[PDB]
């Protein structure tokens, strides 16, 4: 069914990308410093200041983007960014673009753990971490676009 294929992000790829948050609480989600509307100046300079900015295809769509937020060679990566096309939520790409990137921050970074951050609000981030072995490590403040105060949920995971 939903055969999935991966490869780096291009500047071809910015606009399809930079349509996929559906309004302002998807976009904190995933990029909390961006301002709505989204658009792909603000794309282009997570991807400059990032690393490993990565898409996921299928039946020649692209539907996925993630990067790393951090990374320390020999230690760890964290994960950013993800974004899923609205027409494919709950498929399965976000799963496999995780798998991806935990495979990328092992054999390119030699990382042992995997970080990943979700804000509160963001359940299905949260159970999907989960599901793929994520534990809770920590709890921060951060705040909102609308300066309300949120929590944002620090997990990790062991590679290999
Ligand atoms: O889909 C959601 N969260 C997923 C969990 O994997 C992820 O955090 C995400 C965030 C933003 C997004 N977007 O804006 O396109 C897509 C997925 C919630 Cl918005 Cl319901
Ligand atoms: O700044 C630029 N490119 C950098 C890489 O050198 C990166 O691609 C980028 C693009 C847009 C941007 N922005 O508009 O915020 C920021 C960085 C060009 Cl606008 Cl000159």
């Amino acid at each position: 069914h939903m055969q999935l294929s991966h490869r780096p992000a291009e500047t071809g790829d910015l606009e399809t990308v930079a349509g996929f948050p559906q309004d302002r609480d998807e976009l904190f989600y995933a990029y909390p410093k961006a301002i709505w509307p989204f658009s792909v100046a603000q794309l282009a300079a997570a991807i400059a200041e990032r690393r490993g900015s990565t898409v996921a295809v299928h039946d020649g769509q692209v539907l996925g983007f993630a990067n790393f937020y951090q990374w320390q060679h020999g230690d760890f990566c964290a994960l950013g960014n993800m974004m899923v096309a609205p027409a494919a939520r709950g498929l399965g790409v976000a799963r496999y673009l995780i798998g991806v990137m935990e495979n990328l921050a092992r054999e390119q970074y030699k990382a042992r753990l995997m970080k990943i951050s979700a804000f509160n609000a963001n359940a299905a981030g949260l159970l999907l971490a989960t599901q793929l072995g994520y534990q809770p490590r920590a709890i921060a403040e951060r705040h909102d676009p609308d300066g309300r105060r949120v929590a944002l949920i620090q997990m990790d995971k062991p590679l290999e």
